[PDB]
């Protein structure tokens, strides 16, 4: 129970590692393997080593702290073995931080200033061809940054416990890829990008629709629209160092304008359209009794989980097309109906927290009379990217509001990109077209936070009802193989692929790890979205005015007719087969 670190004397029963206990009392250890509670087992990266008397130099990551250690950690020893590690790992990186997309905020930087590293011979290869894999629709390979830290192999088994991203033999070399070096896309993979989030360089990104983007905008017949999801809004002013949980939704609309797009709309728009549909369908299935349950359809991450490892289920899901395509739909067909376009003139872009939702705009089927739902979806780091590329000073400016025909939103579409926001949406909405009331009572606090599956008992017309809420595309395997899927009848169930919502989208923000221990990113950065449902006016997606009018005037009742046709999307299992 009693330590000596640096000379310093500690008295502790804690049972915990070298490195969290030092970091407790606020002992700089650096680190980089070491991310979500694991280092990198089988190539440590040693970045952490400290001394023990006695025993030599040892992995503070990983060993626990005992009674009568005497360590040291800024001996001789200690920073050259530690300056050693990160000039073998300079060896092999391609050290040229001015072009990259980490510049900014890339831990292997911080490391090789901290410790006046340099390669033994720099690496600069001739065709980073061979390195690079830009085949997915929505994750990129980039190996000649890549540091072999296993980060992304351990978040990706932690978080959706797919093992998709894998230690690969390759030339008879360690790389990191997808199985058999397949394209991500071809594979069991999510495409949900906790893998790029989990990296400490530039050697995982999003797959790039700056330039698709930047083309439709520079085109002159080309119209525009650009729409942000729910979670862009409370996050991206992270990226200006404006700190963390700052609702910046009046700044983003200013920018955009500056950026020259046409329109500006909100996909939170998108979000209430999913519920008219969806809570519509739920309503539906309580008056049919079945077919029980129905999951959201709105996470493509959740989706290709369905596709790959559930393929029973998706005639479970609900047909309603996601926010994200919704919108999209009505922007190619309801938005030219009101403006004038010609529907082929129409580039509609979203902004979104996810790499997946660039697979899911992609997706062949997506698309009627020739005409994309969505053309180009960039994340938070890329509209991020295209601002500052601008010079545009988005801390300094002003609020403006979006253009409110597909801009305005309710309450209950703006907590959507919160783990429960959906299911929290769908339930207001369900309730009062079951009941043909207008309730007062609207909050369902028992379906949020941080907990990996959440259940409630719902009662809908005089009877109770079961909901699901499954935080993670790890809790979606969990519920299912446990057998919790059947110890109760579910009626409606929520999926996010990605813990704490979209909020901790694979499109989003880096954090600092230590910085990440400093404040809790997923609760943060929801803050902003229920918050802006406590001041709104509007909290059920039915009472959004601008998509009521939508409604009455072109598409008709949801959930029939026009709206079914439209609207929705149904994903079909593959008939049996042999072999
Ligand atoms: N389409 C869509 Fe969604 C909405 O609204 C986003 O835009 Fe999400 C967020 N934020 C993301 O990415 S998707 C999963 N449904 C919940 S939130
Ligand atoms: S990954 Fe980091 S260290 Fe490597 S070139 Fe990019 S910014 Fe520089
Ligand atoms: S995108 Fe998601 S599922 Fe695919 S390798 Fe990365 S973490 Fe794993
Ligand atoms: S891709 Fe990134 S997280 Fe994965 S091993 Fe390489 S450097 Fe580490
Ligand atoms: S939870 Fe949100 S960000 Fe994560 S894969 Fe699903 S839609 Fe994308
Ligand atoms: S951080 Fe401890 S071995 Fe990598
Ligand atoms: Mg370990
Ligand atoms: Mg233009």
């Amino acid at each position: 129970k009693t330590i000596i670190i640096n000379g310093v004397q500690f008295n502790t029963d804690e049972d915990t590692t070298i490195l969290k206990f030092a970091r407790d009392n606020n002992i700089d250890i650096s680190a980089l393997c070491f991310l979500n509670n694991c280092n990198n087992d089988i190539n440590k990266c040693e970045i952490c080593t400290v001394e023990v008397e006695g025993t030599g130099l040892v992995t503070a990551c990983d060993t626990l702290i005992e009674d009568g250690m005497i360590i040291n950690t800024n001996s001789d020893a200690v920073n050259e073995k530690i300056k050693s590690r990160i000039s073998q790992l300079l060896d092999i990186h391609e050290f040229k931080c001015g072009p990259c997309n980490r510049r900014e905020n890339c831990e292997f930087l911080k490391l090789v200033i901290k410790y006046k590293a340099r390669a033994s011979k720099p690496f600069l290869p001739k065709d980073k061809t061979e390195y690079v894999d830009e085949r997915s629709k929505s994750l990129t390979v980039d190996r000649t940054k890549c540091l072999l830290c296993g980060r992304c192999v351990n978040a990706c088994g932690k978080n959706t416990e797919t093992y998709a991203m894998k230690f690969l033999n390759k030339n008879g070399k360690t790389i990191i890829g997808a199985e058999d070096e397949k394209c991500f896309d071809d594979t069991n993979c999510l495409l949900c990008g906790q893998c790029i989030i989990a990296c400490p360089v530039a050697a995982l990104s999003e797959k790039s629709h700056m330039d698709r983007v930047k083309n439709a905008l520079n085109a002159p017949e080309k119209h525009v629209i650009v729409a942000m999801a729910p979670s862009v809004r409370a996050s991206i002013g992270e990226l200006f160092n404006m700190g963390f949980g700052v609702d910046v939704t009046g700044k983003i609309y200013t920018a955009l304008r500056q950026l020259g797009f046409d329109k500006i709309f909100d996909i939170n728009f998108g979000a209430d359209m999913t519920i008219m549909e969806e809570a519509t369908q739920l309503v539906q299935r309580i008056e049919n009794n079945g077919p029980f349950p129905m999951f959201t359809s709105c996470c493509p991450g959740w989706v290709r989980q369905a596709e790959n490892y559930y393929p029973e289920l998706l005639n479970n899901l609900s047909s309603a097309k996601s926010p994200q395509q919704i919108f999209g739909t009505a922007s190619k067909t309801y938005y030219p109906s009101i403006s004038g376009l010609d529907p082929k003139n129409v580039f509609t872009v979203t902004v979104m927290p996810c790499t997946s939702k660039k697979f899911e705009a992609d997706r062949p089927q997506m698309e009627k009379d020739g005409l994309r739902d969505i053309d180009a979806v960039i994340t938070t780091r890329e509209l991020a990217k295209m601002i500052k590329d601008a010079k545009i000073p988005f801390a300094k400016l002003e609020d403006s509001e979006a253009d409110p025909a597909m801009g305005e939103y309710s309450g209950a579409g703006a907590i959507f990109g919160a783990t429960g926001g959906v299911m929290e949406a769908a339930l207001r909405s369900a309730k009062d077209f079951a009941e043909n009331a207008e309730l007062e009572d609207i909050e369902y606090k028992q379906v949020r936070g941080l907990n990996g599956i959440k259940e409630a008992e719902v009662e809908i017309n005089n009877n109770k009802y079961n909901v699901a809420v499954i935080n993670g595309a790890s809790n979606l395997f969990k519920f299912m193989k446990s057998g919790m899927i059947n110890e109760k009848q579910y009626h409606f169930i929520e999926v996010m692929a990605c813990h704490g919502g979209c909020v901790n989208g694979g499109g989003q923000p880096h954090v600092n790890p230590k910085d990440l221990e400093k404040v809790d990113i997923k609760k943060v950065r929801a803050s902003v979205l229920y918050n802006q449902d406590e001041h709104l006016s509007k909290r059920k997606s039915h009472e959004n005015t601008a998509l009521v009018k939508m409604y009455q005037n072109y598409f008709g009742k949801p959930g029939e007719g026009r709206a079914h046709e439209i609207l929705h999307f149904k994903y079909k299992k593959s008939a049996w087969s042999h072999p």
